[PDB]
């Protein structure tokens, strides 16, 4: 089980279309006069980034990645 947090920084994730992604931190945002936690991801090749909801992560489609062990 959790706490709180789910996404950490650094954590190896995918996000397409870029496929893969890393999260940066948790970044509030000021919309509806609500100030909401979106994890800041950050990806190769430029600055793009996507603000994901930390109450449904999973809905926009966000995963952990996975890599070999060999």
């Amino acid at each position: 089980a959790g706490h709180m947090k789910e996404f950490r920084p650094g954590d190896k994730v995918v996000l397409p279309p870029y496929g893969v992604g890393v999260v940066a931190g948790i970044a509030q945002r000021s919309v509806s006069g609500v100030s909401r936690a979106y994890y800041q991801v950050d990806f190769p090749g430029s600055r793009s980034k996507a603000y994901v909801p930390v109450e449904a992560p999973h809905s926009v489609g966000l995963r952990k990645a996975l890599a070999p062990e060999e």
